[PDB]
RNA sequence: CUGCUGUGAAUCUGCCGGGACCACCCGGUAAGCCUGAAUACUUCCCAGUGACCGAUAGCGGAUUAGUACCGUGAGGGAAU
RNA sequence: UCUACCCAUGGCCAGGGUGAAGCGCGGGUAAGACCGCGUGGAGGCCCGAACCCACUUAGGUUGAAGACUGAGGGGAUGAG
RNA sequence: GAGUGAGAAUGCAGGCAUGAGUAGCGAUUAGGCAAGUGAGAACCUUGCCCGCCGAAAGACCAAGGGUUCCUGGGCCAGGCCAGUCCGCCCAGGGUGAGUCGGGACCUAAGGCGAGGCCGACAGGCGUAGUCGAUGGACAACGGGUUGAUAUUCCCGUACCCGUGUAUGUGCGUCCAUGAUGAAUCAGCGGUACUAACCAUCCAAAACCACCGUGACCGCACCUUUCGGGGUGUGGCGUUGGUGGGGCUGCAUGGGACCUUCGUUGGUAGUAGUCAAGCGAUGGGGUGACGCAGGAAGGUAGCCGUACCGGUCAGUGGUAAUACCGGGGUAAGCCUGUAGGGAGUCAGAUAGGUAAAUCCGUCUGGCAUAUAUCCUGAGAGGUGAUGCAUAGCCGAGUGAGGCGAAUUCGGUGAUCCUAUGCUGCCGAGAAAAGCCUCUAGCGAGGACAUACACGGCCCGUACCCCAAACCAACACAGGUGGUCAGGUAGAGAAUACUAAGGCGUACGAGUGAACUAUGGUUAAGGAACUCGGCAAAAUGCCCCCGUAACUUCGGGAGAAGGGGGACCCACAUGGCGUGUAAGCCUUUACGGCCCAAGCGUGAGUGGGUGGCACAAACCAGUGAGAAGCGACUGUUUACUAAAAACACAGGUCCGUGCGAAGUCGCAAGACGAUGUAUACGGACUGACGCCUGCCCGGUGCUGGAAGGUUAAGAGGACCCG
RNA sequence: AAUUCCUUGUCGGGUAAGUUCCGACCUGCACGAAUGGCGUAACGACUUCUCAACUGUCUCAACCAUAGACUCGGCGAAAUUGCACUACGAGUAAAGAUGCUCGUUACGCGCGGCAGGACGAAAAGACCCCGGGACCUUCACUACAACUUGGUAUUGGUGC
RNA sequence: UCUGAUCGUAUUGGGCCUCUAACCUCGGACCGUAUAUCCGGUUCAGGGACAGUGCCUGGUGGGUAGUUUAACUGGGGCGG
């Protein structure tokens, strides 16, 4: 949940911490994890491409399953709930009968000890990963595939889920956490349930150090710079650009989807903002 | 005459040239290939010549010279 | 090889204070809220060396120095 | 025929004046004397004093340098003066490793990159690879020696890899020993072709009743004069629909013949299969990890002391009572304590890119013990009849020789247990290595002792917070790591000092002005000045006492005020420690208590002295109000540190996933090993209260009715 | 008012006296709501004003010590430089004279001091102008990358 | 044959619907391969004559690039 501080401190001050509330056990599977390192937001021509990224506390990468598809009736028992780094929601490890261990995003209303069966037959209870087709229209479910076999791609972050809206021939209609309605093949596997951390949101990280740790650098503001920088530059005084808003790339505001991508024969419509 | 993109022919009353283009004359025979000599040049060696220099000149360099020395480096660069 | 940011891997940070959550004991109640006292040892917390800066001032100003020196000054478990 | 004429280009090269025998001669330590050498001495050698550093200006290294090191010479250049001296010049010498730092071991970021993809060409990326320590793994310590090296040589004692022989154990295939095992034929039940059996579903062909009537027939009524035409009914035909009854097929479920599979009689525990040791390039464990925080248990060091050796320091007092100097010794091998960590046997199972007795998971049983096992500080033993040492001898640069005691306490680490434990959230490298598991090799091979051997390449001198590196200089600057004595003190601050090291390269004088850097000051006390700039002041410990306002944490060390030296008494006390003794035992590296001994406050009472008792050094100025920025942060290296930038928070716009966005001609990359509670962009900037009107202008978003509009189609007309 | 030209606006407070400061007034030259508006505890080597304490900052300076300066010994530079046995006054002149005129004053040579002049030294004025650059802006001109429109090639079949 | 209305057989463009065989897939699974998230191949599942890419063409285009932006003037600007 959400742990507030006292003000001890002026940093300290608003700020609030997640009480992880959830978390079976502190340390990770020595199987599972993967090395991992900060590219501090530079690409194969160490140039930045990505600026405000860099800084961050050297993190390692569990790695999910988010493939599910080869076991089929073999159920597993969540073992543990356990923090991860790379991700806004928390990973239930589960072991399966099999004696296989695996990581997966931990579902809401997931408790320790539950029983989780992938396949076909399965239930409709939460952590159950089915494909569509098997799935009653109306239910709330979550990582959602694209292709057949593409693995797991919408809705992944935490507290958020997705409303399958129904079925027609080979293509189920899902409302994305967007609120953007999209069609998808009916072969794709989904997760039944939300996604843990609800709370996550509500986190007031509090002071510039905190955002730091978490590997954001300072952000400077296009109206400061001078005319040669920043398209905003200039000015002696504040000013407010003088100019329609614009990237730093001279680039002006607007709808940015490239128009005639394929998918776009998919999606019924786009979100709406504002109304 | 020639590049790329399209369209796309005829085999000798054929086809291409004769400064848009058309006729008549003349010339030639595309879309296959080789080919010496006459012409250009001197890192390098031999033999010379000079109304060229003669040591602040002549090569940056007659003396340890691309050395000493300067510069992270590309590079610069003496004096005797 | 200076400097700006990043990445991997190491090291450093004398000494002193303050006393967060949590936990415990007693109170308080129907059970709470809540109130003492204990542990406990949080923090871009406080005082202050190493270290990192460079605020004021005096001197230097063909300098000891192509940017220093002396007095004081700021940060000093952290965006170090 | 001219490279033909110079006074001037802040002209170029060289030589030389003027300033001028002038400024300087490079800190914040400081030198003096006697002798010595020598042509010559403020500066060189020795001696005796004095002074300075002492978390350094001492000791040892990395980087960098490259002979600067040692001996013997030198003394025109160099050294800011001289010079016999030198870090300068000349000659020779000097660097010794199985273990220390690296390679032959391992990988991180990153580099390169066979094929490869992309790119007119040049090339851009990148897979397998292979490199790349600042990290991981891996075996040594004390003492001595030379003019110069030493964890390298030597002495003593270890450890780690390999190789050969010899000996003894115990195993092996051959022989055989255990364990098991499945295969076929033969006696049987439910899977299950196939004809049916049972139950139900449905309706072609349809039997019947009713209504609706393509059209036809027309009886009756209305209608225009009559027609056309409308209505009521029936005869039927069925573009038709509805309710009841049966046959046929169909599907489904249930038992059953065929078939098979499962079960058990014969064999065939016979022909099979495995088992000594090696064992992966394969599987699995481990390796393997943040930051903070103590508490605890230890030692190193230091301070005492039993004991040992010694001195009389021409002064008033002090012969042992006083004083000075000793009061040492490693790795390793034993031993396995404090601390910390751990459930274990049997069955099944294919999940672990084949197989696994291993690992995982599921079952079970058996365990709550100080049981067991691993780990591990230090105590103790050995290492050590040795080595070292305070001194004492004579010889004298020096050589060498002898060599006492070598107990018990206190204090105490930032070091060790500890890569531990406990919290916290920001969730904290890899690979080799070592342990195992089989695949696989295998007739031979393991284990111990003894003996004999092999152990490679590079660094190794000297400087290293500096006159030896970077700074053009023998330059007040810069440069990472490791050691950390004493008395005061909270302390690695400061003061004084040990060990050790220096006095550092111009001097000698002299009361000038003036300048700098320190010092003191009657009375007044900001009158100074742009401005209390600069000084002065405050300053420590322990008590007392503290306001407005507040986001309830702060403000606050608010302000303001008191005590502090020495001596004695309380006190043969209080607290810490802990020995003898005592008590207790599961008798051990035990526990409990502990007279003595050593250490140390705090306080109360009484004295004593001074101008002053935080006596030096060290060490907050405080209070009221306003603007700006919430805050810690950051910034114009070399005139600007702020009110600027950042910020946590806010709102909007974009982005549905090799996304948007950026880098690239592309491939590809980052975004992100992320997925709308996420990511990019823009403005605002904690918190509180709030955020009004305008869509004409110009943007963005959406929309096609028109109006305008390219190439492509179209070739009427016209011309040759 | 970090915005108010007129302006030291007008009043109140503080001072013996206040162009600054605090509090109001509103006649806002030319405030105003995320180029945010109005507040705000804590914080600031920020700016501004007042007070206590304390003082050589001052009335008004004095004295002392070191390091320079000064003397002697040794070494031994620099920027600068058309010349030279290089006065002053009133004038004159490219309009500010050591150097010209008329006068007045002054023995030769040093040494220590001070800074009025030498339009002193330094740096082919950074201000201003003119010419030339550069870099920045945009509904200046013209282009190009990027982004996009339709045609055509790669490109085919059956249907309406 | 003409003022004109039509069918069916042709030619030829326009829209629309589908299909699969070009083409596309950072979808799967095997193989090259002992080791490869590279790359290529086979196959499966999808899209599908669209898209992408050429050549032609119209836009948008301070994102970048080259440049221009007068003179007189009782200094220059403003004015004229
Ligand atoms: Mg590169
Ligand atoms: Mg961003
Ligand atoms: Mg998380
Ligand atoms: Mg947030
Ligand atoms: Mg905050
Ligand atoms: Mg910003
Ligand atoms: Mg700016
Ligand atoms: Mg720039
Ligand atoms: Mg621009
Ligand atoms: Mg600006
Ligand atoms: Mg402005
Ligand atoms: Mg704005
Ligand atoms: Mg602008
Ligand atoms: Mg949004
Ligand atoms: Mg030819
Ligand atoms: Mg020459
Ligand atoms: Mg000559
Ligand atoms: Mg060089
Ligand atoms: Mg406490
Ligand atoms: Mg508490
Ligand atoms: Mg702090
Ligand atoms: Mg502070
Ligand atoms: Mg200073
Ligand atoms: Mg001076
Ligand atoms: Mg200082
Ligand atoms: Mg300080
Ligand atoms: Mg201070
Ligand atoms: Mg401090
Ligand atoms: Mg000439
Ligand atoms: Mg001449
Ligand atoms: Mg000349
Ligand atoms: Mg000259
Ligand atoms: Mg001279
Ligand atoms: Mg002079
Ligand atoms: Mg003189
Ligand atoms: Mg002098
Ligand atoms: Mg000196
Ligand atoms: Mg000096
Ligand atoms: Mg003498
Ligand atoms: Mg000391
Ligand atoms: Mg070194
Ligand atoms: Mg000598
Ligand atoms: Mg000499
Ligand atoms: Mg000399
Ligand atoms: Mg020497
Ligand atoms: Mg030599
Ligand atoms: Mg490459
Ligand atoms: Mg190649
Ligand atoms: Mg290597
Ligand atoms: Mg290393
Ligand atoms: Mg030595
Ligand atoms: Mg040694
Ligand atoms: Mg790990
Ligand atoms: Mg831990
Ligand atoms: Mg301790
Ligand atoms: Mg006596
Ligand atoms: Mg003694
Ligand atoms: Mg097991
Ligand atoms: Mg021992
Ligand atoms: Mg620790
Ligand atoms: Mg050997
Ligand atoms: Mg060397
Ligand atoms: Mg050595
Ligand atoms: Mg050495
Ligand atoms: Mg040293
Ligand atoms: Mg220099
Ligand atoms: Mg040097
Ligand atoms: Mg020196
Ligand atoms: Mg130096
Ligand atoms: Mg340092
Ligand atoms: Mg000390
Ligand atoms: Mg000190
Ligand atoms: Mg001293
Ligand atoms: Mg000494
Ligand atoms: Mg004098
Ligand atoms: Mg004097
Ligand atoms: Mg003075
Ligand atoms: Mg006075
Ligand atoms: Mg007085
Ligand atoms: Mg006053
Ligand atoms: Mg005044
Ligand atoms: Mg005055
Ligand atoms: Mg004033
Ligand atoms: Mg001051
Ligand atoms: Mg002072
Ligand atoms: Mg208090
Ligand atoms: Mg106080
Ligand atoms: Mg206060
Ligand atoms: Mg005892
Ligand atoms: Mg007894
Ligand atoms: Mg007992
Ligand atoms: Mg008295
Ligand atoms: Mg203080
Ligand atoms: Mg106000
Ligand atoms: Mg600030
Ligand atoms: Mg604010
Ligand atoms: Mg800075
Ligand atoms: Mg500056
Ligand atoms: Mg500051
Ligand atoms: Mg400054
Ligand atoms: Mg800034
Ligand atoms: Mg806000
Ligand atoms: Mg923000
Ligand atoms: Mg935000
Ligand atoms: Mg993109
Ligand atoms: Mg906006
Ligand atoms: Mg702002
Ligand atoms: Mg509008
Ligand atoms: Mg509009
Ligand atoms: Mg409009
Ligand atoms: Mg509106
Ligand atoms: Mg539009
Ligand atoms: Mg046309
Ligand atoms: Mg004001
Ligand atoms: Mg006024
Ligand atoms: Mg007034
Ligand atoms: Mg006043
Ligand atoms: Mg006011
Ligand atoms: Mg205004
Ligand atoms: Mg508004
Ligand atoms: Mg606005
Ligand atoms: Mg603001
Ligand atoms: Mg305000
Ligand atoms: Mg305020
Ligand atoms: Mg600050
Ligand atoms: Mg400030
Ligand atoms: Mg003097
Ligand atoms: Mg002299
Ligand atoms: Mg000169
Ligand atoms: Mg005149
Ligand atoms: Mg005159
Ligand atoms: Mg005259
Ligand atoms: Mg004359
Ligand atoms: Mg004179
Ligand atoms: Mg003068
Ligand atoms: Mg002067
Ligand atoms: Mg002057
Ligand atoms: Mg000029
Ligand atoms: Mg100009
Ligand atoms: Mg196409
Ligand atoms: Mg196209
Ligand atoms: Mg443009
Ligand atoms: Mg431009
Ligand atoms: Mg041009
Ligand atoms: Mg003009
Ligand atoms: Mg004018
Ligand atoms: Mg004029």
């Amino acid at each position: 949940g959400i742990r507030k501080y006292k003000p001890t401190t002026p940093g300290r001050r608003g700020a609030s911490v997640s009480d992880f509330a959830e978390i079976t056990r502190s340390t990770p599977e020595k199987s599972l994890v993967r090395p991992l390192h900060g590219k501090g937001g530079r690409n194969a021509h160490g140039r930045i491409t990505t600026r405000h990224k860099g800084g961050g506390h050297k993190r390692a990468y569990r790695v999910i399953d988010f493939r599910r598809h080869d076991k089929d009736g073999v159920n597993a028992k969540v073992a543990h709930i356990e923090y991860d780094p790379n991700r806004t929601a928390n990973i239930a490890l589960l072991h399966y009968l099999d004696g296989e261990k695996r990581y997966i995003i931990a579902p809401q209303g997931l408790k320790q000890g539950d029983v989780i069966e992938s396949g076909a037959n399965a239930d409709i209870k939460p952590g159950n990963n089915l494909p569509l087709r098997n799935i009653p229209a109306g239910t709330v479910i979550h990582a959602v595939e694209l292709r057949p076999g593409g693995g797991a791609k919408l809705a992944r972050s935490a507290g958020v889920s997705i409303q399958l809206l129904g079925k027609e021939g080979t293509y189920a209609a899902l409302r994305m956490p967007s609120g953007e309605i999209r069609r998808v093949d009916v072969r794709c596997r989904a997760t039944v349930g939300e996604v843990g951390n609800a709370e996550q949101s509500n986190i007031n990280w509090g002071k510039a150090g905190r955002m730091r740790w978490k590997g954001k650098r300072p952000t400077v503001r296009g109206v400061v710079m001078n005319p040669v920088d920043h398209p905003h530059g200039g000015g002696e005084g504040k000013t407010s650009g003088g100019r329609h808003p614009v990237s730093p790339w001279g680039k002006p505001e607007g709808r940015t989807r490239k128009p005639n991508k394929p998918s776009d024969k998919l999606i019924v419509r786009r979100r709406r903002t504002g109304k």
